[PDB]
């Protein structure tokens, strides 16, 4: 099964997973110069007021926060995006060392961690279905680079411990996920994929440009997660992260100039 390690990790997902040989995979390195300022594109609609978040899951390769998607309460609009997308989880991926972690690149350069914040669009009815549509979920990117502690984020790094091996679960109400959101929402957007198998191709990517600091004990303590299950030898959960992929015929769009 497959992982991140030298003999389940990136370089070997193809053989389960052809697509991740495809046409439209993610991550990508964001060419800063290359990119296209496109003045048609609208602000992005982030709308998290009436967000209701309900668990954090170890799943073995990160955690994610789990929201109820039952109904419209934290969605995406505006941007990129036609229609209405729902939020039904976030998560990162984070490096063993600062100068390592984030799945996109910024003219070569890696971040610490990339936030993932996962939406749906509604005209599908449910996530299953959204997966095997071109158009069925919108990722917003953040990259994490390590300075000033996050506020926002310190609710999460405090229940990790509750979490450590794969499978555990805990309780995650009342979590406001706009504490992690960056000043501004100027962002670049390409269509791509899943970061992780079964690496579909079905995401409309909105990296935002400007980062989030956290800090260093913020992210010393992601890496003291466990991709193994309790009771297995450790492996602490450090470089759950993709390489670029080759960008092919695909074209990067900025919403800023
Ligand atoms: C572990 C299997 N699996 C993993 C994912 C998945 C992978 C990702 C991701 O790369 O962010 N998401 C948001 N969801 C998935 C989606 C539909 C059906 C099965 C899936
Ligand atoms: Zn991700």
């Amino acid at each position: 099964h497959w992982g991140y390690g030298k003999h389940n990790g990136p370089e070997h997902w193809h053989k389960d997973f052809p697509i991740a040989k495809g046409e439209r995979q993610s991550p990508v390195d964001i060419d800063t110069h290359t990119a296209k300022y496109d003045p048609s594109l609208k602000p992005l609609s982030v709308s998290y007021d009436q967000a209701t978040s309900l668990r954090i899951l170890n799943n073995g390769h990160a955690f994610n926060v789990e929201f109820d998607d039952s109904q419209d309460k934290a969605v995406l609009k505006g941007g990129p995006l036609d229609g209405t997308y729902r939020l039904i989880q976030f998560h990162f991926h984070w490096g063993s060392l600062d100068g390592q972690g984030s799945e996109h690149t910024v003219d070569k350069k890696k971040y610490a961690a990339e936030l993932h914040l996962v939406h749906w669009n509604t005209k599908y009815g449910d996530f299953g279905k959204a997966v095997q549509q071109p158009d069925g979920l919108a990722v917003l990117g953040i990259f994490l680079k390590v300075g000033s502690a996050k506020p926002g984020l310190q609710k999460v790094v405090d229940v990790l411990d509750s979490i450590k091996t794969k499978g555990k679960s805990a309780d995650f109400t009342n979590f406001d996920p706009r504490g992690l959101l960056p000043e501004s929402l100027d962002y670049w957007t390409y269509p791509g994929s899943l970061t992780t198998p079964p690496l579909l191709e079905c995401v409309t990517w909105i990296v935002l440009k400007e980062p989030i600091s956290v800090s260093s004990e913020q992210v010393l303590k992601f890496r003291k997660l466990n991709f193994n299950g309790e009771g297995e030898p450790e492996e602490l959960m450090v470089d759950n992260w993709r390489p670029a992929q080759p960008l092919k015929n695909r074209q990067i769009k900025a919403s800023f100039k």
